[PDB]
Protein backbone atom coordinates (compact mmCIF):
# COMPACT_ATOMS: atom_id res chain seq x y z
CA UNK A 1 0.00 0.00 0.00
CA UNK A 2 2.94 2.30 -0.88
CA UNK A 3 1.93 5.95 -2.49
CA UNK A 4 3.75 6.96 -5.58
CA UNK A 5 3.88 10.82 -6.49
CA UNK A 6 4.94 11.62 -10.08
CA UNK A 7 6.43 14.79 -10.42
CA UNK A 8 5.97 17.00 -12.81
CA UNK A 9 2.31 15.82 -14.12
CA UNK A 10 2.69 17.41 -17.29
CA UNK A 11 6.09 18.21 -19.30
CA UNK A 12 6.87 19.78 -22.72
CA UNK A 13 10.52 20.06 -24.12
CA UNK A 14 12.06 20.60 -27.41
CA UNK A 15 13.90 17.79 -29.40
CA UNK A 16 17.54 17.29 -27.83
CA UNK A 17 16.38 18.89 -24.42
CA UNK A 18 17.56 16.78 -21.02
CA UNK A 19 14.28 15.54 -19.35
CA UNK A 20 13.79 14.47 -15.87
CA UNK A 21 11.13 12.56 -14.19
CA UNK A 22 10.98 12.10 -10.41
CA UNK A 23 8.71 9.31 -8.76
CA UNK A 24 8.68 9.79 -4.93
CA UNK A 25 7.38 6.29 -2.71
CA UNK A 26 5.88 6.98 0.97
CA UNK A 27 8.01 4.16 1.62
CA UNK A 28 11.37 2.41 0.80
CA UNK A 29 11.37 0.25 -1.94
CA UNK A 30 14.52 -1.01 -2.00
CA UNK A 31 14.80 -0.35 -6.01
CA UNK A 32 12.03 -2.49 -6.51
CA UNK A 33 10.86 0.31 -8.95
CA UNK A 34 10.44 0.10 -13.02
CA UNK A 35 9.33 2.95 -15.81
CA UNK A 36 6.69 2.18 -18.58
CA UNK A 37 5.81 4.50 -21.34
CA UNK A 38 2.31 4.46 -22.91
CA UNK A 39 1.16 5.76 -25.79
CA UNK A 40 -2.51 6.83 -26.76
CA UNK A 41 -4.39 3.83 -27.26
CA UNK A 42 -1.69 0.86 -26.26
CA UNK A 43 -0.43 -0.94 -23.19
CA UNK A 44 2.56 0.18 -21.12
CA UNK A 45 5.73 -0.68 -22.78
CA UNK A 46 8.32 -0.99 -20.25
CA UNK A 47 11.31 0.67 -20.65
CA UNK A 48 13.60 0.33 -17.49
CA UNK A 49 13.13 -2.14 -14.47
CA UNK A 50 15.18 -2.74 -11.19
CA UNK A 51 15.63 0.85 -10.79
CA UNK A 52 18.47 1.56 -13.60
CA UNK A 53 18.36 -1.90 -16.11
CA UNK A 54 17.19 -1.53 -19.70
CA UNK A 55 15.04 -3.38 -21.23
CA UNK A 56 15.86 -5.48 -24.73
CA UNK A 57 15.51 -2.62 -27.50
CA UNK A 58 15.03 0.44 -25.36
CA UNK A 59 16.99 3.12 -26.84
CA UNK A 60 20.24 4.11 -24.85
CA UNK A 61 19.26 7.90 -24.00
CA UNK A 62 16.46 6.35 -21.33
CA UNK A 63 18.47 5.63 -18.29
CA UNK A 64 17.11 5.65 -14.19
CA UNK A 65 18.53 5.84 -11.25
CA UNK A 66 17.82 6.21 -7.53
CA UNK A 67 16.99 4.50 -4.07
CA UNK A 68 15.17 4.46 -0.91
CA UNK A 69 11.76 6.75 -1.54
CA UNK A 70 13.71 8.87 -4.74
CA UNK A 71 13.62 7.85 -8.27
CA UNK A 72 14.40 9.45 -11.71
CA UNK A 73 14.10 8.86 -15.31
CA UNK A 74 16.16 10.22 -17.47
CA UNK A 75 16.17 11.17 -21.26
CA UNK A 76 19.37 12.51 -22.34
CA UNK A 77 17.73 14.17 -25.45
CA UNK A 78 14.01 13.81 -26.47
CA UNK A 79 13.32 12.34 -29.52
CA UNK A 80 9.85 12.74 -31.57
CA UNK A 81 8.62 9.29 -30.65
CA UNK A 82 9.18 10.18 -27.31
CA UNK A 83 5.45 11.31 -26.80
CA UNK A 84 3.32 9.37 -23.81
CA UNK A 85 2.85 9.24 -20.51
CA UNK A 86 5.30 7.94 -18.03
CA UNK A 87 4.78 5.92 -15.41
CA UNK A 88 6.62 3.99 -12.53
CA UNK A 89 5.42 1.12 -10.43
CA UNK A 90 7.23 -0.60 -7.58
CA UNK A 91 6.98 -4.34 -7.02
CA UNK A 92 8.04 -4.24 -3.28
CA UNK A 93 5.42 -6.24 -1.93
CA UNK A 94 1.73 -6.18 -2.68
CA UNK A 95 -0.42 -4.28 -3.89
CA UNK A 96 1.39 -3.52 -6.52
CA UNK A 97 1.55 0.37 -7.48
CA UNK A 98 1.50 2.53 -10.28
CA UNK A 99 2.29 6.63 -10.30
CA UNK A 100 -0.34 8.91 -11.47
CA UNK A 101 1.73 8.88 -14.77
CA UNK A 102 3.50 12.19 -16.88
CA UNK A 103 2.60 13.23 -20.26
CA UNK A 104 5.10 14.62 -22.14
CA UNK A 105 5.41 15.82 -25.74
CA UNK A 106 7.38 18.03 -28.35
CA UNK A 107 6.86 21.50 -27.16
CA UNK A 108 5.68 24.42 -30.16
CA UNK A 109 4.37 27.71 -30.52
CA UNK A 110 0.41 27.79 -30.05
CA UNK A 111 -1.69 26.78 -33.54
CA UNK A 112 -5.02 27.17 -33.71
CA UNK A 113 -7.15 24.73 -34.85
CA UNK A 114 -8.69 24.83 -39.15
CA UNK A 115 -12.33 23.63 -38.39
CA UNK A 116 -14.37 21.84 -40.82
CA UNK A 117 -17.94 20.13 -40.28
CA UNK A 118 -18.94 17.50 -42.98
CA UNK A 119 -22.75 16.75 -43.71
CA UNK A 120 -23.73 13.14 -43.72
CA UNK A 121 -23.67 12.10 -47.47
CA UNK A 122 -26.77 10.79 -49.39
CA UNK A 123 -25.39 7.27 -49.42
CA UNK A 124 -25.19 6.96 -45.53
CA UNK A 125 -29.01 8.67 -45.59
CA UNK A 126 -30.47 5.55 -46.98
CA UNK A 127 -28.73 3.71 -44.10
CA UNK A 128 -31.20 5.41 -41.94
CA UNK A 129 -28.38 6.90 -40.00
CA UNK A 130 -26.62 10.15 -39.67
CA UNK A 131 -22.89 11.27 -38.92
CA UNK A 132 -22.07 15.26 -38.68
CA UNK A 133 -18.65 15.05 -38.66
CA UNK A 134 -16.26 17.94 -37.12
CA UNK A 135 -12.64 18.30 -38.13
CA UNK A 136 -10.31 20.44 -35.99
CA UNK A 137 -7.05 20.62 -37.79
CA UNK A 138 -3.31 20.72 -36.80
CA UNK A 139 -3.59 22.47 -33.84
CA UNK A 140 -1.33 22.91 -30.52
CA UNK A 141 -1.43 22.12 -27.68
CA UNK A 142 -3.89 19.32 -27.31
CA UNK A 143 -6.34 20.43 -25.06
CA UNK A 144 -9.46 21.66 -27.38
CA UNK A 145 -13.41 21.45 -26.36
CA UNK A 146 -15.86 21.01 -29.28
CA UNK A 147 -19.53 21.16 -28.62
CA UNK A 148 -22.53 20.32 -30.80
CA UNK A 149 -25.81 22.54 -31.50
CA UNK A 150 -28.72 21.23 -33.43
CA UNK A 151 -30.64 24.37 -34.06
CA UNK A 152 -29.15 26.02 -31.70
CA UNK A 153 -29.31 23.73 -28.77
CA UNK A 154 -26.61 22.41 -27.09
CA UNK A 155 -26.01 18.18 -27.63
CA UNK A 156 -24.67 15.81 -25.05
CA UNK A 157 -24.16 12.34 -25.11
CA UNK A 158 -24.49 11.48 -28.95
CA UNK A 159 -20.92 12.43 -29.96
CA UNK A 160 -17.80 10.18 -30.05
CA UNK A 161 -14.20 11.85 -30.39
CA UNK A 162 -11.00 10.54 -31.64
CA UNK A 163 -7.46 12.42 -31.63
CA UNK A 164 -4.37 11.46 -33.56
CA UNK A 165 -0.91 11.31 -31.99
CA UNK A 166 1.53 13.99 -31.67
CA UNK A 167 2.57 14.39 -35.11
CA UNK A 168 6.18 13.55 -36.28
CA UNK A 169 6.69 16.36 -38.38
CA UNK A 170 5.10 19.88 -36.73
CA UNK A 171 4.18 19.07 -33.54
CA UNK A 172 0.65 19.44 -33.72
CA UNK A 173 -2.93 16.87 -33.17
CA UNK A 174 -5.75 16.62 -35.08
CA UNK A 175 -9.24 15.50 -33.42
CA UNK A 176 -12.68 13.97 -35.21
CA UNK A 177 -15.57 15.04 -33.16
CA UNK A 178 -19.31 12.98 -35.23
CA UNK A 179 -22.16 13.52 -33.90
CA UNK A 180 -24.15 10.32 -34.46
CA UNK A 181 -28.44 10.48 -34.69
CA UNK A 182 -30.98 8.43 -36.42
CA UNK A 183 -32.20 9.78 -40.36
CA UNK A 184 -35.78 10.73 -38.53
CA UNK A 185 -33.95 12.67 -35.99
CA UNK A 186 -31.74 14.18 -38.66
CA UNK A 187 -34.50 15.38 -40.55
CA UNK A 188 -36.68 17.26 -38.28
CA UNK A 189 -34.07 19.74 -37.87
CA UNK A 190 -32.49 22.61 -40.20
CA UNK A 191 -29.35 24.15 -38.45
CA UNK A 192 -26.06 21.58 -37.66
CA UNK A 193 -23.16 23.45 -36.00
CA UNK A 194 -19.89 22.70 -34.20
CA UNK A 195 -18.34 25.06 -31.89
CA UNK A 196 -14.91 25.35 -30.62
CA UNK A 197 -13.02 26.20 -28.25
CA UNK A 198 -8.83 26.55 -27.79
CA UNK A 199 -6.37 29.03 -26.33
CA UNK A 200 -5.32 29.24 -29.89
CA UNK A 201 -8.39 31.12 -30.52
CA UNK A 202 -9.51 34.74 -29.55
CA UNK A 203 -12.85 33.38 -29.56
CA UNK A 204 -14.88 30.54 -29.89
CA UNK A 205 -15.33 29.37 -33.81
CA UNK A 206 -18.38 28.08 -35.48
CA UNK A 207 -18.98 25.79 -38.54
CA UNK A 208 -22.44 25.38 -39.69
CA UNK A 209 -24.95 24.28 -42.63
CA UNK A 210 -28.17 24.35 -43.07
CA UNK A 211 -30.32 20.94 -43.86
CA UNK A 212 -31.14 20.66 -47.48
CA UNK A 213 -29.19 23.86 -48.44
CA UNK B 1 -20.22 -44.47 -19.80
CA UNK B 2 -23.63 -45.36 -19.75
CA UNK B 3 -25.43 -45.48 -23.55
CA UNK B 4 -29.44 -44.68 -23.22
CA UNK B 5 -32.03 -45.76 -25.78
CA UNK B 6 -35.29 -44.72 -25.93
CA UNK B 7 -38.42 -45.91 -27.88
CA UNK B 8 -40.15 -44.87 -29.65
CA UNK B 9 -38.06 -41.64 -30.88
CA UNK B 10 -41.41 -39.89 -31.79
CA UNK B 11 -44.67 -40.35 -30.80
CA UNK B 12 -48.43 -39.39 -32.19
CA UNK B 13 -51.48 -40.23 -30.09
CA UNK B 14 -54.91 -38.87 -29.19
CA UNK B 15 -56.18 -37.48 -26.04
CA UNK B 16 -57.15 -40.94 -23.71
CA UNK B 17 -54.57 -43.22 -25.33
CA UNK B 18 -52.37 -44.91 -23.49
CA UNK B 19 -48.07 -43.89 -24.14
CA UNK B 20 -46.16 -46.14 -23.06
CA UNK B 21 -42.27 -45.12 -23.68
CA UNK B 22 -39.39 -47.25 -23.14
CA UNK B 23 -35.68 -46.37 -21.70
CA UNK B 24 -33.29 -49.34 -22.24
CA UNK B 25 -29.74 -49.12 -20.54
CA UNK B 26 -26.28 -50.67 -21.65
CA UNK B 27 -25.48 -51.71 -17.99
CA UNK B 28 -27.39 -52.05 -14.59
CA UNK B 29 -28.76 -48.39 -13.40
CA UNK B 30 -30.03 -49.91 -10.17
CA UNK B 31 -33.23 -48.08 -10.40
CA UNK B 32 -31.02 -44.60 -10.74
CA UNK B 33 -33.51 -43.22 -13.03
CA UNK B 34 -35.50 -39.83 -13.61
CA UNK B 35 -38.21 -39.20 -16.36
CA UNK B 36 -38.32 -35.27 -17.52
CA UNK B 37 -40.94 -33.35 -19.43
CA UNK B 38 -39.45 -30.67 -21.76
CA UNK B 39 -41.66 -28.21 -23.54
CA UNK B 40 -40.58 -26.11 -26.67
CA UNK B 41 -37.89 -23.24 -25.80
CA UNK B 42 -38.25 -24.37 -21.93
CA UNK B 43 -35.83 -26.15 -19.54
CA UNK B 44 -36.93 -30.00 -18.75
CA UNK B 45 -39.23 -30.40 -15.68
CA UNK B 46 -38.08 -33.24 -13.27
CA UNK B 47 -41.76 -35.50 -13.40
CA UNK B 48 -40.21 -39.01 -11.86
CA UNK B 49 -37.30 -39.76 -9.84
CA UNK B 50 -35.81 -42.96 -8.25
CA UNK B 51 -37.54 -44.71 -11.24
CA UNK B 52 -41.71 -44.17 -9.75
CA UNK B 53 -41.59 -41.54 -7.38
CA UNK B 54 -43.37 -38.84 -8.49
CA UNK B 55 -42.50 -35.15 -8.56
CA UNK B 56 -44.76 -32.96 -6.32
CA UNK B 57 -47.81 -31.57 -8.89
CA UNK B 58 -47.31 -34.25 -11.22
CA UNK B 59 -50.60 -35.64 -12.36
CA UNK B 60 -51.37 -39.29 -11.34
CA UNK B 61 -51.76 -40.27 -14.85
CA UNK B 62 -48.00 -40.42 -15.42
CA UNK B 63 -46.34 -43.54 -13.65
CA UNK B 64 -42.44 -44.92 -13.62
CA UNK B 65 -41.39 -48.54 -13.35
CA UNK B 66 -38.77 -50.93 -14.21
CA UNK B 67 -35.57 -52.11 -12.80
CA UNK B 68 -32.04 -53.37 -14.47
CA UNK B 69 -31.73 -52.02 -17.86
CA UNK B 70 -35.19 -52.06 -18.34
CA UNK B 71 -37.98 -48.56 -17.61
CA UNK B 72 -41.18 -47.21 -19.14
CA UNK B 73 -42.86 -43.94 -18.09
CA UNK B 74 -46.68 -44.35 -18.87
CA UNK B 75 -49.56 -42.25 -19.16
CA UNK B 76 -52.82 -43.95 -18.52
CA UNK B 77 -54.49 -41.05 -20.65
CA UNK B 78 -52.67 -38.88 -22.92
CA UNK B 79 -54.02 -35.51 -22.25
CA UNK B 80 -53.12 -32.34 -25.12
CA UNK B 81 -50.93 -30.34 -22.80
CA UNK B 82 -48.58 -33.83 -22.39
CA UNK B 83 -46.92 -32.11 -25.12
CA UNK B 84 -42.91 -32.52 -25.71
CA UNK B 85 -40.16 -34.34 -25.30
CA UNK B 86 -39.63 -36.76 -22.20
CA UNK B 87 -35.90 -38.01 -21.66
CA UNK B 88 -34.84 -40.60 -19.04
CA UNK B 89 -32.20 -40.25 -17.11
CA UNK B 90 -29.85 -42.29 -15.04
CA UNK B 91 -27.27 -41.13 -12.46
CA UNK B 92 -25.68 -44.63 -10.74
CA UNK B 93 -21.96 -43.08 -11.00
CA UNK B 94 -21.16 -40.67 -13.46
CA UNK B 95 -21.20 -39.67 -16.37
CA UNK B 96 -24.47 -38.61 -15.83
CA UNK B 97 -26.70 -39.49 -19.04
CA UNK B 98 -30.02 -38.50 -20.38
CA UNK B 99 -31.64 -40.83 -23.45
CA UNK B 100 -32.28 -39.15 -27.01
CA UNK B 101 -35.59 -38.21 -25.98
CA UNK B 102 -38.99 -39.02 -27.25
CA UNK B 103 -41.42 -36.18 -29.05
CA UNK B 104 -45.06 -36.63 -27.85
CA UNK B 105 -47.83 -34.54 -29.15
CA UNK B 106 -51.62 -35.24 -30.18
CA UNK B 107 -52.69 -37.22 -33.65
CA UNK B 108 -54.54 -35.48 -35.95
CA UNK B 109 -55.28 -35.71 -39.74
CA UNK B 110 -52.11 -34.18 -41.96
CA UNK B 111 -53.24 -30.13 -42.70
CA UNK B 112 -51.26 -28.69 -45.19
CA UNK B 113 -49.91 -25.41 -44.00
CA UNK B 114 -51.23 -21.96 -45.33
CA UNK B 115 -48.27 -19.64 -46.54
CA UNK B 116 -48.23 -16.14 -46.70
CA UNK B 117 -45.42 -13.90 -47.26
CA UNK B 118 -44.97 -10.21 -46.60
CA UNK B 119 -42.78 -7.61 -47.73
CA UNK B 120 -41.28 -5.43 -45.23
CA UNK B 121 -43.00 -2.11 -44.51
CA UNK B 122 -42.25 1.27 -45.37
CA UNK B 123 -41.51 2.07 -42.09
CA UNK B 124 -38.70 -0.41 -41.80
CA UNK B 125 -37.20 0.45 -45.14
CA UNK B 126 -36.55 4.30 -43.65
CA UNK B 127 -34.70 2.82 -40.66
CA UNK B 128 -32.47 0.98 -42.90
CA UNK B 129 -33.27 -3.08 -42.53
CA UNK B 130 -35.39 -5.16 -44.49
CA UNK B 131 -37.23 -8.13 -42.88
CA UNK B 132 -39.53 -10.12 -44.89
CA UNK B 133 -41.71 -12.80 -43.32
CA UNK B 134 -43.13 -16.25 -44.33
CA UNK B 135 -46.35 -17.34 -42.10
CA UNK B 136 -47.10 -21.10 -42.35
CA UNK B 137 -50.16 -21.27 -40.87
CA UNK B 138 -52.12 -24.33 -39.48
CA UNK B 139 -50.55 -27.08 -40.09
CA UNK B 140 -50.00 -31.25 -39.00
CA UNK B 141 -47.55 -32.84 -38.54
CA UNK B 142 -44.81 -30.17 -37.25
CA UNK B 143 -42.29 -31.75 -39.84
CA UNK B 144 -41.89 -28.72 -42.53
CA UNK B 145 -38.81 -27.30 -44.53
CA UNK B 146 -39.18 -23.64 -45.70
CA UNK B 147 -36.52 -22.05 -48.34
CA UNK B 148 -35.66 -18.19 -48.95
CA UNK B 149 -34.92 -17.65 -52.78
CA UNK B 150 -33.93 -14.00 -53.28
CA UNK B 151 -33.83 -13.72 -57.93
CA UNK B 152 -34.13 -17.33 -57.35
CA UNK B 153 -30.64 -17.80 -55.41
CA UNK B 154 -30.69 -20.06 -52.62
CA UNK B 155 -30.32 -18.47 -49.24
CA UNK B 156 -28.11 -19.78 -46.33
CA UNK B 157 -27.38 -18.08 -43.15
CA UNK B 158 -29.83 -15.42 -43.19
CA UNK B 159 -33.06 -16.43 -41.64
CA UNK B 160 -34.70 -17.88 -38.30
CA UNK B 161 -37.71 -19.99 -37.65
CA UNK B 162 -40.00 -19.59 -34.50
CA UNK B 163 -42.96 -22.29 -33.98
CA UNK B 164 -46.17 -22.01 -31.86
CA UNK B 165 -46.78 -24.86 -29.72
CA UNK B 166 -49.18 -27.19 -30.32
CA UNK B 167 -53.25 -26.07 -30.50
CA UNK B 168 -55.12 -27.17 -27.45
CA UNK B 169 -58.18 -26.90 -30.21
CA UNK B 170 -56.93 -28.08 -33.35
CA UNK B 171 -53.65 -29.47 -32.98
CA UNK B 172 -51.76 -27.95 -35.40
CA UNK B 173 -49.32 -25.68 -35.59
CA UNK B 174 -47.72 -22.31 -37.07
CA UNK B 175 -44.37 -21.09 -38.14
CA UNK B 176 -42.44 -17.88 -39.18
CA UNK B 177 -39.35 -17.76 -40.73
CA UNK B 178 -37.96 -14.17 -41.15
CA UNK B 179 -35.12 -13.45 -43.68
CA UNK B 180 -33.24 -10.45 -42.38
CA UNK B 181 -31.52 -8.21 -44.96
CA UNK B 182 -29.83 -5.06 -44.92
CA UNK B 183 -31.82 -2.18 -46.88
CA UNK B 184 -28.85 -2.28 -49.50
CA UNK B 185 -28.91 -5.51 -50.51
CA UNK B 186 -32.62 -5.79 -50.30
CA UNK B 187 -32.93 -3.41 -52.76
CA UNK B 188 -30.62 -4.64 -55.14
CA UNK B 189 -33.05 -7.62 -55.98
CA UNK B 190 -36.30 -7.90 -57.26
CA UNK B 191 -38.12 -11.06 -56.62
CA UNK B 192 -38.61 -12.25 -52.80
CA UNK B 193 -40.02 -16.14 -52.48
CA UNK B 194 -40.22 -18.44 -49.93
CA UNK B 195 -40.44 -22.14 -50.95
CA UNK B 196 -42.63 -24.71 -47.78
CA UNK B 197 -42.24 -28.29 -48.33
CA UNK B 198 -44.75 -30.32 -46.10
CA UNK B 199 -46.79 -34.20 -46.24
CA UNK B 200 -49.83 -32.05 -46.63
CA UNK B 201 -48.66 -30.77 -49.85
CA UNK B 202 -48.46 -32.61 -53.33
CA UNK B 203 -45.39 -30.88 -54.23
CA UNK B 204 -44.07 -27.69 -53.01
CA UNK B 205 -45.51 -24.30 -52.83
CA UNK B 206 -44.03 -21.42 -53.28
CA UNK B 207 -45.05 -17.37 -52.19
CA UNK B 208 -43.32 -14.63 -53.56
CA UNK B 209 -43.15 -11.22 -54.74
CA UNK B 210 -41.73 -8.66 -57.09
CA UNK B 211 -39.96 -5.40 -54.81
CA UNK B 212 -41.63 -2.40 -55.78
CA UNK B 213 -44.90 -4.10 -56.79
Amino acid sequence: DIQMTQSPSSLSASVGDRVTITCRTSENVNNCLNWYQQKPGKAPKLLIYRTSTLQRGVPSRFSGTGSGTDYTLTISSLQSEDFGTYYCQHYYGTPLTFGGGTMVDIKRTVAAPSVFIFPPSDEQLKSGTASVVCLLNNFYPREAKVQWKVDNALQSGNSQESVTEQDSKDSTYSLSSTLTLSKADYEKHKVYACEVTHQGLSSPVTKSFNRGE
